[PDB]
């Protein structure tokens, strides 16, 4: 029904081994620490991250820009106006400032979040508070530099305890949306080129990768300033990206085709903006991103109509040689991977282990003949080394993977491997509801067991490339041969 072409001899693509991540904001602080509710502890969370693994583990957000490292009655910003109560005279001096004043970061908390991300092969990425700054004046100075004391506290605590080996480090969020100090662009590009020197200082910390500056669309110039300001010491540029108000949002949105070109025009304002840079060809991650934001979209979000979206936006960030994709959220909000309270998996993370386990780095441009664009499919080298494709499938494998938005059955003709050996790996919600938070790969439901990820049942019956209408999936074609993924 649908003509296809894999074009497996040129490499579009290498993303990073760690190409899953996920986000742990930094509204899970308060002034006393974690909210009651959060769970970074249980055996249960570390099995379902290493089914993620390698990956990226980020802390950070809007609300990291008021996190402080073990928070106590001396802190250096307790008596700043910017982490006080909001006054007359600084209620209409800020950027959309919260003036939330300050959460508690505990030194306990800090210890079991390297725990947990050494436990489940993460990698940490710290996102430091650029909102501490000195040389403002109220009603005078504009300009502010920013204050490394507080990022050394954590610095010194992490050379204190051994800590650095699987840390990475971000300064800031959206700053062209929320600031105190209504950082410009050429403010942010100092910040990264200030924090590079203060790391230079501490080399077991400056190993892995600084990324910034964490913004979406309508921040792009940041991506400029940062580039020209620090770009020689920035390893990738961060970029947040959603489709939609989730808030305004309902199923019918989850299922929309036409949102799926945003996320390209995203990458071609960042290549656009950075067009008469050195730094144009550094590697994107999407450092924060999801469908809806406003916390996502209440009872759909966490469904399996979540998965769709979720899906493109996978292929579609590898075809365009983004490195690493950190899904908003790990738990809390409407678009959690994660029940909060139970760790109970939703759909979003079955397909996210699913592509984890079966897609590799090296990735290959599809033409799919849809001007509707219903159906999207994606081609990636099989990973070999997963848990699941050790031993089971071999280099030159390919993994094809699909979602149909279209209330049609479609066949993907793909002419180039007729009579290969296809294994499917389909996912479809228990009950036939997209609203479903119950996810079925091949007819059996995903879930845990005395907190051990289920074996993945590939369906051997092959013989097409067909999806039902609103499912998505996976077909590793075991004897692909490609020379590219030797
Ligand atoms: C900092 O930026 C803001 C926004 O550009 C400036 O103006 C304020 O914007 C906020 C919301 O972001 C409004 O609620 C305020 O009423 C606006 N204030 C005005 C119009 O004075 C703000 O003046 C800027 N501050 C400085 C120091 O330049
Ligand atoms: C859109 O936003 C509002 C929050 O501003 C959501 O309504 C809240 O839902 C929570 C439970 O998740 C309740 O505790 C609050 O009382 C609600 N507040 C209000 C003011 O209604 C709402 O669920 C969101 N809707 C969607 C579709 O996501």
């Amino acid at each position: 029904e649908i003509a296809v072409t894999i074009d497996d001899k040129n490499v579009i693509a290498s993303v990073s081994e760690s190409f899953h991540g996920v986000a742990f904001d930094a509204s899970l602080f308060s002034p006393k620490g974690l909210w009651s509710f959060v769970d970074i502890t249980s055996p249960k969370l570390f099995k379902l991250l290493e089914g993620l693994s390698p990956g990226y583990f980020r802390v950070g957000g809007t609300f990291a820009n008021w996190l402080f490292f073990d928070l106590d009655e001396n802190n250096k910003w307790k008596d700043y106006w910017a982490f006080k109560d909001k006054t007359p005279e600084t209620a209409t001096i800020t950027r959309r400032w919260l003036f939330r004043k300050q959460n508690n970061l505990k030194k306990e908390t800090f210890d079991d979040l390297v725990k947990l991300t050494k436990g489940s092969k993460m990698r940490l990425l710290f996102d430091l508070n650029a909102e501490v700054r000195t040389g403002y004046e109220i009603g005078k100075k504009m300009t502010s530099t920013w204050d490394s004391s507080e990022a050394e506290k954590l610095f010194k605590y992490c050379v204190s305890k051994g800590y650095g080996d699987n840390i990475d480090w971000e300064l800031g969020n959206e700053p062209d949306h929320t600031s105190a100090h209504n950082l410009t662009e050429k403010q942010v590009g100092e910040d990264f080129k200030a924090l590079h020197k203060v790391l230079e200082k501490y080399p077991t910390l400056n190993k892995g990768s600084l990324v910034g500056p964490d913004v979406g669309w309508m921040g792009v110039s940041y991506v400029k300033g940062l580039a020209d300001g620090a770009g020689d010491h920035v390893t990738a540029f961060t970029l947040h990206q959603y489709y939609f108000d989730g808030n305004t949002s309902d199923v019918s949105t989850y299922l929309d085709a036409t949102y799926f070109k945003k996320l390209q025009q995203l990458f071609d304002k960042v290549k656009d903006v950075l067009k008469n840079s050195p730094h144009k060809d550094k590697p994107l991650w999407l450092g924060e991103t999801s469908s809806g934001y406003n916390s996502g979209t209440k009872d759909v979000s966490d469904r399996y109509v979540s998965g769709f979206l979720t899906l493109d936006k996978l292929g579609l960030s590898a075809a365009n040689n983004v490195k690493v994709v950190i899904r908003q959220t790990i738990y809390n909000g409407y678009y959690g991977l994660l029940d909060k309270n139970t760790l109970e998996p939703n759909p979003d993370y079955w397909l996210m282990h699913v592509h984890n386990s079966l897609v590799g780095n090296t990735v290959f441009k599809v033409d799919v003949s849809d001007p509707t664009n219903k159906a999207r499919v994606y081609a990636q080298c099989t990973k070999t080394n997963s848990k699941h494709t050790q031993s089971r499938y071999y280099k030159g494998s390919l993994t094809i993977f699909a979602l149909n938005v279209g209330d049609e059955d479609v066949t993907l003709k793909i002419d180039q491997y007729s009579g290969k050996k296809i294994y499917s790996y389909i996912l479809t919600p228990e009950g036939g509801q997209l609203t479903s938070q119950k996810v079925l790969l091949n007819g059996k439901e995903l879930k845990l067991v005395s907190d051990q990820l289920p074996e993945l049942n590939a369906d051997e019956s092959k013989t097409s490339f067909t999806l039902s209408p609103k499912t998505f999936g996976f077909f590793v074609v075991s004897d692909a041969n490609v020379e590219a993924c030797k």
